[PDB]
């Protein structure tokens, strides 16, 4: 029986940082989970609201993209790039095909995930079928409006999750940008929908939580752990 | 409400392992937190049910005790040993003198912490006064019967915590000992008192949780992080 994962990417790719650089998909938040899932025999399909995406430019720097990751990223024939080329649109997705819905991130997600009704519907179905819903970094932004079809209440209500920290936004100086663009942080989303937010000791720590079949991670350093937890949570 | 920490130690020190070795206080679970609190300007008082304790023999191994830790451990004039020498009994303790109650562990805690009514009352008072209650490894055994003065309900009810894993007991082959000795695991205690147990990816990982002013860690590798968390939590 083919084990499949639907890996969502932000469809937002535009100027964001004060240096004029664009945000979008944080490379390793898509690549590490991809590698982790593939390693365990899972098939992975990518998807975005528009079927298109762009890379967060800061995630392209050597500090965040190097070694084997950089090699796979540059190799047009890598399993990673070939699968990205087949990225789907929500309409082209058959929710019942997946056991795991994983929301990769980058700040771009703050723009499209909250309003991604179709992806939320898919995630909701996958969860309703007993599958796992995972999100890393700003990925939990998609929990804004994500309803549990069984209870009809927010999927994260009464759940414990983690995700990008408010303090991280402040340290990066993007806090003023989020406010100016009327964007809500992960902690804002958690508070709004009655979820219990549990923070990492430090904003850049590899930190993740598994609450039943709801798995969350804090940042790029947590992408691998988040993917690992999503696989383990299949027994929940 | 002075700047002091009450560091609880298990008073149990008897043969426990299959190799005939005894359990007791896991050295680094007392030392690492001790160092962290002292570094941040806190005064530390040690305490145990009987005012006496013994070291877990397996925690004396080089893999668990080495470097500076091993030096401070062997130096009779070390601030650590000098403070350990002044270890108190619950009756000699004044709960209003502490901001943080920290329960160090080692398997021995499974024998005395659940019944340590006097230590639980102290922990309850410290928490009621707005202080922090923390526990690492098997330390959460201290939560068995621990009541929240504000509501009369179990202090951990409705709270998210972590602690030593059931799988870790199995891997160590000590599960048969707990069964024979009618002991409850940390996960058993969380389940019994309505807490949500959040597990680490691996049983030996440095993993900890801060849920308001209730702080928990999984194992020896998590002792430092648990102490760090208890300090940062004083603002929650």
């Amino acid at each position: 029986a083919p084990k499949k994962v639907l890996l969502a990417l932000t469809s937002y790719n535009d100027v964001f940082y004060s240096d004029g650089m664009k945000t979008g998909v944080f490379v390793v938040e898509a690549l590490h989970p991809f590698n982790t899932f593939r390693k365990e025999g899972f098939e992975v399909d990518f998807v975005s609201e528009t079927g298109k995406f762009g890379w967060d430019e800061h995630s392209l720097a050597k500090d965040f993209l190097n070694g084997q990751d950089e090699t796979d990223f540059k190799n047009k024939d890598s399993d990673f790039n070939k699968t990205l080329a087949k990225i789907k649109t929500p309409k082209e997705v058959n929710a019942d095909d997946y056991q795991i819905f994983m929301a990769s991130a980058g700040h771009g997600t703050l723009f499209d995930y909250p309003k991604a009704k179709d992806l939320q519907d898919i995630a909701s179905e996958i969860y309703a079928n007993g599958g796992v819903v995972a999100a890393v970094c700003h990925g939990p932004a998609m929990f804004d409006g994500l309803t549990d079809k069984k209870t009809g209440r927010p999927l994260i209500e009464g759940k414990s999750i983690t995700g990008f920290t408010d303090v991280g936004e402040t340290i990066m100086g993007v806090d003023s940008i989020l406010k100016a663009k009327n964007l809500a942080t992960v902690e804002d989303v958690a508070k709004k929908y009655g979820a219990k937010y549990l923070a990492p000791v430090g904003p850049w720590d590899d930190y993740s939580i598994t609450d039943g079949r709801l798995v969350t991670g804090v940042n790029p350093a947590s992408a691998h752990s988040t993917a690992v937890r999503s696989i383990d949570a299949l027994k929940n």
